DNA sequence: ACAGGACTCG
DNA sequence: CACGAGTCCTGTAG
């Protein structure tokens, strides 16, 4: 029953400087895929365009781009990345309903118009899982049925724009839309159409070396458990552990990491599965999983970010996750090598936050110990040991500088006695001996943890530095573990959520002082804490003065924010 | 097709 | 594998 017109040409009522617009992609990954419908709703009417007329027609292409025509969408970085690949530019966007309601309820999952609509109680739209399908069934319907549901989720964006924007006021969240989450989605757009170039030789001589090694851990594996079994099968596995080998069961049965390592001593065969296991991943995720997703022309992999899923104001990265890429033993590290310059002569350019999210706690908690430490440089570990140990600097052993870090991770995810037991391999009367001398040592933390749990219970929510919220309705259940991990949230997300906040604040900041430099630098990746560009070698030392000093400043804080910077010709040079 | 259990990362 | 993510394999399922 919606009214619109099929135009068959594109005419000018089309092209009027407010519009709500959707340019549909129906495949989920949306790099190089086609464009099937095109809606336009504004003050004139409703409009279908079919994409091979529209996109060919050189004033619609310019109303594209016309920052000064406005734009209200859905998923604008969607329509944004694969109009780039067919070379054309989309400007104006002055409203993302996807990233409205991302701010406005994280917890949603916001994937569609329909699921945004439900928010303020529209229904005239419908899933777009019921219009596609799912999975095999995934199809584009024929041009009514596609017609019809493209031109309701415009006329769904083009009323739901004013009450999101009125609530997103109330929150005090309109700058962040605006200033921070918009500008961001252009950004992102850049980073995944440029891709990241990947040195597919060296890729598949690493995948040769590691199914040598692995056949090799193998052959040893069976002969230590005396049979062929299916390593990879933690049923099989523990069938051989805790059965015919008669390990003890100390936690049907797990083959966990941590249960492994308590059991190494036992026999020679666990040490040599959990080697298996990390090659494994390393061969099938990071040598296999890599190459069957980089483009076979450019040997570039273009992840796509989701800048709308994680409840503390994250990115993700999918289809590659280059968040995820190995570093902390040396033979996944070397993966990194992959990773290479999209030119010649460029090289790669890192520069990362030191501890960004303790620092958060210190300005947020105001602990006058914390804020000094930071103040000071301090080794931040060390210091925690020599408060909580009591003992100078130099009496700090390892082994102490080991504890007081996992209690500063604690502390910063929320912590219980339960968790840092289990993370220390201790019991929970010495982990709370451990929490009890850290809030000695520093009572503003202490002050702050009670507050923002007390402060989560009567306003519902928690919010970040610049005003990202995240409800945690569990905060009173009657259930201890709900409520507990509810009151890890609520001390946890100001933290992981404001030191988000602040680099997604270093990366605008980034691209407009490039772009006033007129570098030809330009961001590839960002890693939570991390960004990572290319840029000509002839401007490295440039960058080096550059990137920290915004990174440093994109807000100020009671503590300094530092930055450490490398570079190099591969990705794994610039460490 | 989907969950559980493993591994990767900040 | 505490807080936050994602991918691959197995085995059970339809
Ligand atoms: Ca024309
Ligand atoms: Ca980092
Ligand atoms: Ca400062
Ligand atoms: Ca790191």
């Amino acid at each position: 029953k919606m009214a619109f017109t099929l135009a068959d040409r594109v005419t000018e009522e089309m092209l009027a400087d407010k519009a709500a617009l959707v340019v549909e992609v129906v495949e989920e990954n949306y790099h190089d895929a086609p464009i099937v419908g095109i809606a336009v709703v504004n003050e004139h009417g409703r409009f279908f365009l079919r994409p091979e007329t529209a996109l060919a027609d050189p004033q619609f292409v310019a109303w594209l781009g016309d920052e000064t025509k406005k734009k209200s969408m859905f998923d604008s970085k969607r329509a944004a990345v694969a109009l780039k690949w067919k070379g054309i530019e989309l400007c104006g966007v002055s409203f993302d309903l996807l990233l409205a309601a991302y701010l406005l309820d994280p917890a949603q999952g916001v994937d569609d118009v329909a699921a945004a609509a439900k928010m303020k109680q529209y229904e005239a739209v419908r899933p777009d899982e019921a219009v596609y399908g799912k999975g095999a069934k995934r199809a584009v319907p024929d041009e009514p049925v596609l017609a019809e549901h493209l031109v309701r989720k415009a006329a769904a964006i083009w009323e739901l724009e004013r009450p999101f924007l009125d609530e997103l006021r109330r929150n005090e969240q309109d700058r962040l839309l605006v200033e921070l989450e918009q500008p961001l989605s252009s950004i992102l757009a850049e980073m995944e159409f440029a891709g990241v170039k990947v040195d597919t030789k060296r890729l598949e001589q690493m995948g040769k070396e590691l199914a040598e090694q692995l056949g090799t851990v193998e052959q040893r594996i069976y002969e230590l458990a005396g049979q062929e079994f299916n390593i990879n099968s933690p049923k099989q596995l523990g069938v051989i552990l805790f059965e015919k080998l008669q390990l003890p069961v100390l936690k049907g049965y797990s083959t966990s990491a941590d249960v492994l390592e308590k059991l190494a001593p036992y026999h020679e065969i666990v040490e040599n599965i959990l080697h298996y296991r990390q090659l494994g991943k390393l061969q099938s995720t990071y040598i296999e999983g890599l190459l069957k997703v980089v483009r076979p022309d450019t040997k570039k992999v273009h992840t796509i970010f989701n800048q709308a899923l994680t409840q503390t104001g994250r990115l993700s990265s999918t289809e590659p996750n280059l968040q995820n890429i190995p570093i902390r033993l040396e033979e996944g590290r070397k993966i990194r090598q992959a990773f290479v310059p999209s030119e010649s002569d460029w090289l790669i350019f890192a520069a990362d936050y030191s501890q960004i999210e303790l620092r958060v706690l210190a300005h947020i908690a105001e602990d006058d110990n914390l804020m000094e430490a930071f103040r000071r440089d301090l080794d931040i570990h060390t210091k925690t040991a020599m408060d909580i140990f009591q003992v100078s600097e130099d009496e700090v052993t390892p082994n102490m500088r080991r504890q007081a870090k996992a209690v500063n991770f604690g502390i910063v995810y929320g912590i219980s006695d339960y968790g840092l037991a289990q993370n220390l391999n201790i019991s929970r009367k010495e982990a709370a001996e451990f929490i009890e001398r850290y809030f000695e040592s520093f009572p503003g933390v202490k002050r702050y943890m009670e507050n923002i749990v007390q402060e989560a219970k009567q306003k519902g929510y928690v919010t970040t530095l610049l005003h990202r919220r995240r409800y945690l309705p569990d905060i009173t259940s009657r259930n201890f573990n709900v409520r507990s991990f509810a009151e890890r949230m609520a001390m946890n997300t100001p933290i992981q959520g404001s030191a988000a906040d602040i680099i997604k604040k270093a990366m605008i900041d980034l691209n407009a002082r490039l772009k006033e430099e007129r570098l030809q630098a330009h961001l590839l990746l960002q890693v939570h804490d991390e960004l990572i560009l290319e840029a000509p070698k002839e401007e490295m030392e440039r960058l080096c003065r550059l990137v920290p000093e915004v990174m440093e400043q994109a807000v100020t804080l009671r503590v300094p924010l530092k930055v450490d910077y490398h570079y190099g010709s591969t990705w794994y040079d610039a460490k």
